[PDB]
Order: structure tokens, then C-alpha cells, then sequence
């Protein structure tokens, strides 16, 4: 839409109030003038035709339970394109600003929420297993590192190669969520998983095991089910980011860590210069040691711990 940029105030998914950038033109738009071209963000009223209509609002504020959903995307859209921004140098997903869009309240009970490939789609959950899954940094930054994954290496999202585009997502979730210091910790969708339960979530990127997902090379899952192990498979490397970051002993191999900030100029480098659309784990690998040595040298302890790191997960 076309008219003045302002912004609003209204309260998320979690009951946490915060500002919003929306433009002005007879209704209040989820339009985010700010950022790239645009962050937009849709109603689809619990229909899974895409994207919905662009979400109006008549004063401006945004404290209906119906609006939480739309808050948090909208507003949480805007926190992943500034950290990709201001750590690493990139404008939206395609590195040209592109507009980012969402829609939000699709279909009815849905449990999931996806990069589709143009834009975000978030589900309400059935209330029992999730809440609106845009009230989770992490989800929401999982969800759009997939749109700069397809921009850059272009991962198919099939066997090792999968696996390893859901682990990159992963990895850059968590980093938006300490980015945003909101309460950050390394596990995946804690804040919208199963509202009964305290302390669970959906993956474990620090002991991935903790939910029974593979932590070492010789526990993948070989089948055909999630195209091969995708989100299951995802633990080898989600732990051997933890280790890089973190440090620890992990099957008798030691890492010291080396911290997040390295642990993101690392791996987005892998992904952006050496990755291809088929890389497989003992390429990543190789990527991720040698943008290790791009950055700090290959005699460096970076280098040394990213080895370190993927023996401990028994990736050669
Ligand atoms: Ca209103
Ligand atoms: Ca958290
Ligand atoms: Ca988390
Ligand atoms: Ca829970
Ligand atoms: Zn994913």
C-alpha cells in the first residue's frame, strides 16, 4: 500500500507488549516501510489460500488475541532482517532487500509454520501441542534462514544435504534469538511448544539425544521417512555447532569453544562462498574449516576447534 509510515503498539503471542511499524492510508497496514523494499504481513483467516489479504487495522493498536499472531511475525521478521544485516552485511534474503511477507492464522489447528518457497506461513497450533508458532524468535528466524539457504547454496531439502539446510536454519535461529537476548538458550521452539509442559521443546541443539535425535555420525537415520532424516539428522550438526561455540568433551573428543559470534561468521561464510546444492556432512566439513582459515589463519585454534568439533560428532 501506498501512504505514511507510523508505528503502532499492540501485544504478542506471549502477552508482551511492543511497537510496531505500520503505514498509514485510511486503515493501519502490517506494512514495515523501514526495512528493504518492505515486510508485509497477511491474514489468511484461516484459509490456506496464499497470502491472504495485507492486514488492516482501524486504530493502530494491537491488542486483540486474534492480532497476537500477526505482532510477533511481523515484528519478528523485522529482528531477523536487521541481525542479517547488521552482522553480516546481507540486505533481506536474496542480498538485494527483497520484501518479506507472512501470513498468519492459516488453515485451522495447524501445527507447523514454513518457508514456502515466496514467503512465511505460520499456523495457530491446535493449543495443546503449540500456540501461534510466531511468537518463537528462534521458528521464525529458523523459517527465514531457509529463504537465504535457497538464495545461496540452494540445499535440497533431501538426505544429508537436507539435513544439513535444517541445521544451518537452526544454528541462525538460535543466533537471532541471543541477538535479541530474549532469554536465548540453544534449543529449538521452547516458547510455543506444548503450553502444559515446562522445560521441553522441539529439538536440542546442546543434546540433541535429550529428544532422540542423533548426536554422532554413527547414529543417523538411514531410512526414507522426513526425506531422509532431515529434521532428524539435523543433530549431528546442530551438536557440532554447540561444540564449536560452546566447547565441551563430547564421546572422549574435546572442543574448546570459541563463542557465537565466531561460530555465525564461520558457517555463514560456508554457506554463502562454499556450499553447493549438494554438499553432504563431509563436505560441510571441509567448508567450514576452510572459511575458518579464510577468517583467522589455518594454524589458528578457530580452525583447530571446527575440526575438533566435527570428530567429536564422527563427521570426516
Ligand atoms: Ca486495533
Ligand atoms: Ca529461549
Ligand atoms: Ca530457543
Ligand atoms: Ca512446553
Ligand atoms: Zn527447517
Amino acid at each position: 500500500i501506498t501512504g505514511t509510515s507510523t508505528v503502532g503498539v499492540g501485544r504478542g503471542v506471549l502477552g508482551d507488549q511492543k511497537n510496531i511499524n505500520t503505514t498509514y492510508s485510511t486503515y493501519y497496514y502490517l506494512q514495515d516501510n523501514t526495512r528493504g523494499d518492505g515486510i508485509f504481513t497477511y491474514d489468511a483467516k484461516y484459509r490456506t489460500t496464499l497470502p491472504g489479504s495485507l492486514w488492516a487495522d482501524a486504530d493502530n493498536q494491537f491488542f486483540a488475541s486474534y492480532d497476537a499472531p500477526a505482532v510477533d511475525a511481523h515484528y519478528y521478521a523485522g529482528v531477523t532482517y536487521d541481525y542479517y544485516k547488521n552482522v553480516h552485511n546481507r540486505l533481506s534474503y536474496d542480498g538485494n532487500n527483497a520484501a518479506i511477507r507472512s501470513s498468519v492464522h492459516y488453515s485451522q489447528g495447524y501445527n507447523n509454520a514454513f518457508w514456502n518457497g515466496s514467503e512465511m506461513v505460520y499456523g495457530d497450533g491446535d493449543g495443546q501441542t503449540f500456540i501461534p508458532l510466531s511468537g518463537g524468535i528462534d521458528v521464525v528466524a529458523h523459517e527465514l534462514t531457509h529463504a537465504v539457504t535457497d538464495y545461496t547454496a540452494g540445499l535440497i531439502y533431501q538426505n544429508e544435504s537436507g539435513a544439513i539446510n535444517e541445521a544451518i536454519s537452526d544454528i541462525f535461529g538460535t543466533l537471532v534469538e541471543f541477538y535479541a537476548n530474549k532469554n536465548p538458550d540453544w534449543e529449538i521452539g521452547e516458547d510455543v511448544y506444548t503450553p502444559g509442559i515446562s522445560g521441553d521443546s522441539l529439538r536440542s541443539m546442546s543434546d540433541p539425544a535429550k529428544y532422540g535425535d542423533p548426536d554422532h555420525y554413527s547414529k543417523r537415520y538411514t531410512g526414507t521417512q522426513d526425506n531422509g532424516g532431515v529434521h532428524i539428522n539435523s543433530g549431528i550438526i546442530n551438536k557440532a555447532a554447540y561444540l564449536i561455540s560452546q566447547g565441551g568433551t563430547h564421546y572422549g573428543v574435546s572442543v574448546v569453544g570459541i563463542g557465537r559470534d565466531k561460530l555465525g561468521k564461520i558457517f555463514y561464510r560456508a554457506l554463502t562462498q562454499y556450499l553447493t546444492p549438494t554438499s553432504n556432512f563431509s563436505q560441510l566439513r571441509a567448508a567450514a574449516v576452510q572459511s575458518a582459515t579464510d577468517l583467522y589463519g589455518s594454524t589458528s585454534q578457530e580452525v583447530a576447534s571446527v575440526k575438533q568439533a566435527f570428530d567429536a560428532v564422527g563427521v570426516k
